[PDB]
């Protein structure tokens, strides 16, 4: 327990009573709209979303990078770290790692999981940097490098994070690269394309029965004129080229401004290539800011796009859920606690839409009403929803106000060395 | 007059009575272990007001096409029959903005209406971004900052004639939004474009009441597409500012290029004491005119944040005109009104039980997550109650929208009025 | 028939004929330093043809108003003979592209009207984002992919007719652009939205016939404006890919977000064989339909660089149909097309002069500054010599715009048409 | 000189005559057109924009740095490749410093400019990032920070640059930070402004008689909800606040989306504060790309209202022009050349417009004669007056051609110990 039990106790029993009151206030108002608030803590409990391993220690801009205290030196501080997220929280039981960040032997990554009680989600490859030894750089490129032996290189790199993967319990492997052009005239588009698709194609033959390989777009960055895979569009060229392991990943902050994601989620489960999601809110570009901090509604309205799948009975549909930020001037235990809190609480509001009411609005055109459907449910509050979940599950009613009280901050402060160069 | 029948109002109200009192109990309990007065919070939102556009009561259409309902307000006076509905309804828009010559009529009439629906006037709005039928100089290129002279002056005097309107029906400002601008580089000469401009509103600030404020709006693009005189707030400012103490800027919330920081200009203008009002509408492209809090109804609780947060401050003259700017293309014109004015009042009560001092401590201590999660735990909070109380308190409808169709408003004005 | 007088356009073109041999003559010797020959180019110039929009000759307007100029074409026929105008003065715009209803007409009598005037008919455009007189069924809320099914069939119906009007004069094509979409987050379901026009445009698809195309045009927002069922060219490939063969993606320029890379998608919708066409003008904020090059002349280069690379490497049977879809609200109409139409002519010319070995030496050797610059050199060179003595050649124009001023066409049209008033544009009702 | 002067005289022979025949033609074609093609060559030879000494070395992003062969370790080194840059386009005399990335020893700085023939542009502070050994973070802002010894920290630290400007021969600062706020509510956006002003104000009572304090916006970028100084409103309201000595500074890549940056120009040059200009590309945020590598007609725009500003007589008028690049895939002194190449190509091209037909059609509102005038102006080729006015300074004809023959690169690799190599 990386949390004493006796701080847990404490500091939910300290808040037992109005939680209580808020809970019961909520189930009365539901079960008058027609809801079973029980029916949806059961569902809301068991909601989980993967913590990114890169995003536990602080974050940085090409600016600067001021570091906290008790910064974790490695992937065995992060799991650590990890375990205090999913024991206030209970929605993050699984950690996506990141090669080579998190390279370690695969053994002691599962040894330290089982013992932290944390499972591992997709497996994320690294060729957007160069690694020491590496007979090729990647500054102009990896999988969609011109030089078929770079290709070939960022291929093996890619096959050894499946390696690592099956041997820690991975399913998955996402690969984002930063391939693409500053200036126009430097790449060929096509060709470029071309490269990449005969690269993913060696890489999809590595994949176990059971493994997905997820693709995920962005617009810009670290390109800054095109990208190779720049869109959703390009996205399912490539996993419909692939096969059927082979799906996309959205990244909520890699889209033009103005982009209708919600759409681009629906139009992907149509097709059956919504592999997973990065979860993360923005303002600008890829901002890696804290999930709902900035835009709630629109990360309500995505899920409400995942629930109404269920709702027409997609088969086999088990998008992987992930979250994927960088804290540059918070707790990072504290904004992955919150985050994960407002992925919840999106969830749960999804939950709440009348979708038999919804559904007689859109095929009678009552756009008023249908927006208004939404909107009775997005508005409620179901924070003590979400802490009742975490009651029954072992978890703390106010999970940052439970981590500020036991002190875990200081403490890891005093047990890690801070880089010096 | 009651365009809404009394007992229906009445009846509509006691079928929801018995669920708003638990919920408003319920919301009150939970305020008070928060520290918080419910009365307190309802007696204000009682007291905010928004204005409805003359232009948003009927329905509106884009450059493709427009596709009318039934019982389309037939003028000026049709459109404030419906007004009294939504004001009725949700008892927060007791005035009306006219636009002129839109709603050109007697003025002497429009306010006998007014008066007998209930209804008062706010800010008047010029057209100089289209011609009427016998003008003698177009717009086509501009029109207060038109290469013209004569032009110029046409325009100057269409906007004294707005005032002379808005001082016979009791209107106290003037609101100035203009198409002017390029479709093409080298078209207009920026900065004599605006020289001419600035003359202009020199010319109707002149002529502007001593008991009026004269009301400039910026707009990115739109009907210019390359580039627009009055095109964002810093020229808004430099105009205000020039023209003098009288003159301060609108700011729409459609108008601003993507992904604009909004509050933060809201908070910009308060400080140097120049933000004249508001023109409340959602958007996710452009200048959508789309329902207040439909697409991002956290902005609009942000943005409220400043104008409380202004008051929390000390601020003080501080009196924003509060008006939607909307068209509705899609929906009945009046529901659209009535949930839209019950939006804003929404964010305004969520802004309302912002913890101040505790905001304050987070900020003084750079503690940036519970200083965000000090505004969400106002915004997360469902204040329906609230507002919904409100409205039965003063002689609305617990829910308007639901009264309003239980009324059979719309198929009664359909019959009344030509299809 | 000649529009514009013939002594006109010879005595324009002698006056500017001393200055162009010049230029001409200069640039040529600049291109043989650069292993080019000006001929070859001038060659392919001259076979350029861009369609124009018969809704692009008479005055346009936005929500807020419409300004109509002097001698406003009364319908397709006056459309018809200022397009001429286009054509004789550029040579660069034998066919026309039809909208229905707006231009529905005897087919015979179009077809007549065309020959007489020497001008052809591009892809039919189909409209169902507007209700006309008498119709059945309102496309308020959608129309391919209304939730009513007397709807989408009276949409699908109309489509057919289109077809029936095109195959009579001589088109080729049906471009499909409509307004389906949401305004309000939940009052459409995106997947069954998609489905019933998937379904709608399929029964479209079987009245194609055996040579036709059917375009889809994508669009990110308006009229819609939260939501919008052929939203990108992600949805537009899905659907092209569905459909069939016959059906490819057509790309207006100023429909998509903002700083989005738009040759890529061009790229990409060649290497999948689903790119239809174009629609051709320019833009700075939103779907603005500006004069093309007129904003962003080397967005458009870059463009038609991507289609020269293609048109180099021969394609599958690669030809895009090219169309200016623009609205003209504060110029001549006639003007505007002139010199769009030139622009368009010119990004083309600019590309031919790339030196493709050089490029793809470069691009095989990650010399980015080098490869960039490659295609500076040709996007630097003035190439309005080409484009005018490519006019002179086949009985256009040196300057245009010019002869066309020289002409008072304008004022003549002004006297034979009736006056014009200006009004709104639609933001409110009567 | 860096570059051997038989290697430039070589090189400018090698392409002297078909610069000859392209350089008459455009005479004859210029004078035709009522233009002496020899005023515009004298007026580009003296058009000057400062080279950022950041941009000598190879940039990176948030994600990676791929440095190249021969990168410059410290202001001399950065020095010494500035010169190149001058020596071959005779465009770029003056160097940007930044504090405290170019300290160095004041007189030593001003007499290796000397040496190499360079002089220095305004002074650049830095307190969007942490030194070692300094006493207050810039974490949560500098000169609009909530703590009063961090913002005195941050003012003393400006201070410290005007001194160092004024010893090596500099006539401003220019002030950018990063100042702002990732999440809504965690600052005041009003207090942090009033903090931020109180702040420059004690900077601008250490600014000497003859020199100009630039104060420069941008929407976001670190900070990703809110920036203090965000926009030309703000930065207008600063610049009228602090007096006559304080401007605003234009960074062509730091506005919102569709933003019609040549109207902020003009607007900031109606009223007295345009203090300079930051040249770079981009096409989706602060790409910091080569100048009119991605949009040259806008680049071309701005100078169209700086040439026109100068032709009506504006008073106030003389704002700096520099370079702020990152060159991330090329080699830096490549880009650079080309870059300044670019804004002198600009600047050439508004030179050619007509101005007494444009007010006319400006005048008659014939837009589509109006826009022509200024294509007419844009599509001409200038490069032979560029060539020209480089060959008739002591400069190359073709720089990057020049500068490639000459085998710099390789030399400077061999001089200069690389991480690895
Ligand atoms: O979103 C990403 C890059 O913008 C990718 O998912 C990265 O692998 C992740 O953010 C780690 O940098
Ligand atoms: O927002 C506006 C134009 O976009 C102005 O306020 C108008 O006067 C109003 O919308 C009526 O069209
Ligand atoms: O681009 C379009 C709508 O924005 C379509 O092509 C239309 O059919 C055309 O513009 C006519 O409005
Ligand atoms: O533009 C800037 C930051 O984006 C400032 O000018 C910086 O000081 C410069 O780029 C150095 O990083
Ligand atoms: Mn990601
Ligand atoms: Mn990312
Ligand atoms: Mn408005
Ligand atoms: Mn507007
Ligand atoms: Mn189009
Ligand atoms: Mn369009
Ligand atoms: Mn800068
Ligand atoms: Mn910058």
């Amino acid at each position: 327990f990386r949390i004493a039990q006796d701080v847990v106790a404490r500091e939910n029993d300290r808040r037992a009573s109005a939680l209580k009151e808020d809970y019961e206030a909520l189930g009365a108002n539901l079960a008058r709209r027609g809801v079973d608030i029980e029916a949806v803590t059961a569902k809301v409990e068991k909601f989980f979303v993967a913590v990114p391993s890169w995003g536990v220690g602080t974050g940085g801009t090409r600016f600067a990078r001021f570091p906290g205290t008790g910064e974790p030196r490695g992937i065995f501080d992060k799991l650590d770290d990890c375990a205090v997220i999913q024991q206030l929280t209970r929605a993050t039981p699984n950690v996506s790692l990141h090669i080579p960040w998190d390279k370690a032997d695969p053994k002691e990554l599962k040894a330290r999981g089982d013992a932290l009680g944390l499972g591992f989600d997709a497996m994320n490859s690294n060729t957007f940097s160069d690694a020491p030894g590496q007979a090729h750089s990647y500054k102009y490129g990896s999988l969609s490098h011109t030089n078929a032996a770079t290709r070939a290189q960022a291929v093996e790199h890619n096959l050894e994070c499946i390696e690592i993967g099956k041997a820690i319990g991975s399913k998955a492997l996402t690969v984002w690269i930063g391939d693409g052009s500053n200036f126009p005239g430097q790449s060929n588009f096509t060709r470029a394309f071309e490269r990449y698709l005969s690269a993913m194609a060696e890489i999809y033959k590595g994949l176990p029965d059971d493994w997905k390989l997820f693709s995920e777009h962005k617009m810009y960055e670290p390109a800054f004129y095109s990208t190779v895979v720049q869109d959703w569009g390009t996205n399912y060229l490539i996993a419909q080229t692939l096969g059927p392991k082979a799906q996309c990943l959205v990244d909520l902050g890699h889209h033009a401004p103005n982009t209708n994601i919600e759409m681009i989620v629906a139009r992907l489960i149509q097709f059956g290539k919504l592999g997973g999601f990065h979860f993360n809110d923005s303002k600008y570009g890829d901002d890696d800011l804290d999930a709902g901090a900035i835009e709630p509604y629109r990360l309500f309205l995505v899920f409400n796009e995942l629930v109404d799948a269920e709702a027409r009975g997609v088969k086999g549909f088990h998008p992987a859920h992930m979250i994927d930020q960088l804290h540059n001037v918070t707790d990072p235990i504290e904004s992955l606690i919150n985050s994960a809190n407002e992925i919840r609480r999106a969830y749960a509001q999804a939950l709440l839409v009348d979708r038999a009411a919804l559904s007689g609005y859109q095929e009678d055109n009552d756009a008023l009403m249908a927006t208004e459907t939404l909107k009775r449910a997005y508005r409620t509050d179901v924070e003590p929803i979400l802490a009742e979940a975490r009651r029954r599950t072992g978890g703390a009613v106010d999970p940052v106000a439970t981590y500020r009280a036991s002190g875990y901050r200081a403490r890891v402060a005093a047990e890690r060395p801070a880089s010096v160069a």
